[PDB]
DNA sequence: TAGCACCGCTTAAACGCACGTACGCGCTGTCCCCCGCGTTTTAACCGCCAAGGGGATTACTCCCTAGTCTCCAGGCACGTGTCAGATATATACATCCTGTGCA
């Protein structure tokens, strides 16, 4: 599970390529209200 | 022609040995500072936010530079002559001996 992942919105940044490194056998992403961000961001949380 | 070898005097630098003395080591007590450790503070990076500046590398294009052969005539090097110094030895008395005439 991650919380806040507002904070995650940035693929670029090097604990969104850690975290998505991480081997998993399910993922929950928990934000307030990420649909206010631009889509690029919404994109780069999908692709997570 | 500079190094090698043997001659063979002349010191003097090495050496053995003697005495002592002041230096190095063993042990002392002291005390202060720098380790082992705990708590606070600072320096640094992630991510924010994505670039523009300007720098090193790369190439083309003359052209100027001194690598080249060559003559000219020299100024620099190899040597001999001259001048000076350190060494050598007479001298004008220096430092004295000694028969003998004088007090």
């Amino acid at each position: 599970v991650l919380d806040e992942a507002h904070n995650i919105k940035n693929f670029r940044s090097t604990r969104w390529q850690a975290l998505l490194n991480f081997n998993t056998q399910r993922r929950l992403l928990l934000t307030g209200t990420p649909l206010q961000n631009n889509l690029a961001e919404l994109w780069s949380l999908l692709y997570f």
